[PDB]
């Protein structure tokens, strides 16, 4: 991949792998989310962020701050097949004191058609206490020079009430689910949300839209319950909570289209 | 990737991704095993096997036969870092009536040095009954023309006895663990074997050698126990068994080197 001529966005092509596809031999949404993360990381490196950790500015490092995902919204029009080339363009924009947005557009590299879109809200937090911080002028000024400054857009979740229609309990991360800092990878939470979708829905529908809020992390030694209720196309409300009716981890919604 | 000039092996380069690395920012062994699978699948397509299923010959399809892994042996000298290019060369050889071998050699694409080696024994089995079959002349003759015929080599596991020194119980696959035919991906079994290795070993050692036998599949709805005992460098004996002291799934051994 590479920066675009103006230096304010990044493009990368990916060839969909054998193990990245599901039963229709198209990329899973977890594969798409992994590719979104990878092109974001390669963008960060291309504009001078670290080649051996996740992106931080100089002032973030001084203050022990990291970027963490607060919300992810993905819409897929067509999932790419095994062996297809998908090209993803990504960019960031300042969200003032709130945080930082990363947007993505997915294209079929052969047709040039848009096959999906995504946006994410990232917030600052202290890596040790996990307490949120507003973006200071020093941190914003460090990264603003890598962002378009005029708007460039790729485009409330309620709490599931007991009893859940569907559940998958006792979900636990294995080492493959952990990132280079031994934190649960953000894509693992997408997989866990979808685990409580009945298999018959997955067999007969394609996921068109997912919206996920990220409230708290699952630690390596935590156990998660995935809860789903039908709200309808098929639409669902989702809640991930720590085992034992503990803290909410994630809430979300999905929209599914019947297979052709 | 592409076939080599003589058409009898296949090479592919991979750039190690952000989510493919562990805490030392080098590829996990599960990442390496996924890359071995992907280059094998791309080799199969390059010599005229299907672009929308795992490799079968014409006679295999007529008889409802598939290739399944019986044994995997991987040795890694150096795990590639995040953003490094690893080049993998792969080839197959007939094993007479027993099955078919796939071998791999991993190289650091910048230095050209060998960083790892792998070999696998694949057997025929009926996809419906899971009963093994010897390779018939018709099937061997269909694939022999894609193999070196003179030897080209990249280079008994006992049953763990109760009580196991270490365990991880209740492991269950999620949809990301399933392949395009809704079978548990072979790399998932490597992850499950390693889950019962204590975290302190993983934190202080690198895996140098893994040998894994594959006896039976975990179904989507099965639950697996991972059992490990120290036999020693650190060496371990491994057993994966279905929950409830059910059927053995896998047995294996690993050898670990202290981190520099
Ligand atoms: C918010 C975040 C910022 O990344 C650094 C960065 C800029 F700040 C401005 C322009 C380009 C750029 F790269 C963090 C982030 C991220 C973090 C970890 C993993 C994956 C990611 F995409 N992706 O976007
Ligand atoms: C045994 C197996 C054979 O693949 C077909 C094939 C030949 F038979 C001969 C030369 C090249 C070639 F490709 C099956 C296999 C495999 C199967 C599923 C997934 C991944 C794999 F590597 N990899 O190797």
């Amino acid at each position: 991949g590479s920066l675009t001529e103006d230096g304010l966005s990044y493009k990368e092509k990916f060839v969909v792998r054998s193990y990245e596809v599901g039963s229709n031999k198209t990329a899973t949404v977890e594969t798409i989310a992994n590719l979104l993360q990878e092109v974001g990381c390669n963008h960060a490196q291309s504009v001078g962020f670290s080649t051996d950790g996740f992106a931080t500015t100089t002032t973030m490092r001084k203050l022990h701050l990291i970027w963490v995902t607060a919300r992810m919204h993905i819409e897929i029009y067509k999932y790419p097949a095994w062996g297809d080339v998908v090209e993803i363009e990504t960019w960031c924009q300042s969200e003032g004191r709130i945080g930082t947005r990363r947007d993505w557009i997915l294209k079929d590299s052969v047709t040039g058609e848009v096959t999906g879109r995504a946006t994410s809200k990232w917030v600052m937090m202290n890596q040790d206490t996990r307490r949120l911080q507003k973006v200071s002028d020093d941190v914003r000024d460090e990264y603003l020079v890598f962002c378009p400054q005029e708007p460039r857009l790729a485009f409330k979740i309620p709490k599931l009430e007991d009893p859940a229609q569907y559940s998958m309990i006792g979900l636990k991360p294995r080492r493959a689910d952990l990132d280079m800092n031994q934190h649960v990878n953000n894509v693992t939470y997408i997989g866990w949300v979808l685990e409580s979708i009945p298999q018959e829905i997955v067999d007969t529908h394609e996921l068109q839209v997912i919206t996920l809020d990220y409230r708290r992390e699952c630690q390596q030694d935590d156990v998660v319950d995935s809860l789903t209720t039908t709200t309808s196309d098929s639409q669902f409300l989702h809640l991930l909570r720590l085992s034992g009716d503990g803290q909410e981890i994630n809430r979300g919604t999905t929209l599914w289209r019947k297979k052709p």
